[PDB]
């Protein structure tokens, strides 16, 4: 599935921000507008036993240019909350369900 980082009008959102995938499906996060952007999974809000470090950028890593991508595949079933660290407060958050 392709997820835009920043809407085409510059709003600080993941597009889409809520979505479902099957195990092993790759999410391609695409730097679009309003950067810098990153993707960080909340360790307290992902399935038990999942290593956040495997599926997240570092809070310190940033995508600074249009078209940079971050790709990840999830396999454990359940709900995954994620956010962009620099824009968390602006509401740039999302949740993926693996079902
Ligand atoms: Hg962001």
């Amino acid at each position: 599935i392709d997820v835009l980082l920043g809407a085409d009008d510059g709003s600080l959102a993941f597009v889409p921000s809520e979505f479902s995938i099957s195990p092993g499906e790759k999410i391609v996060f695409k730097n679009n507008a309003g950067f810098p952007h990153n993707i960080v999974f909340d360790e307290d809000s992902i399935p038990s036993g999942v290593d956040a470090s495997k599926i997240s950028m570092s809070e310190e890593d940033l995508l600074n240019a249009k078209g940079e991508t971050f790709e990840v595949a999830l396999s454990n079933k359940g709900e995954y909350s994620f956010y962009c660290s620099p824009h968390q407060g602006a509401g740039m958050v999302g949740k993926v369900t693996v079902n």
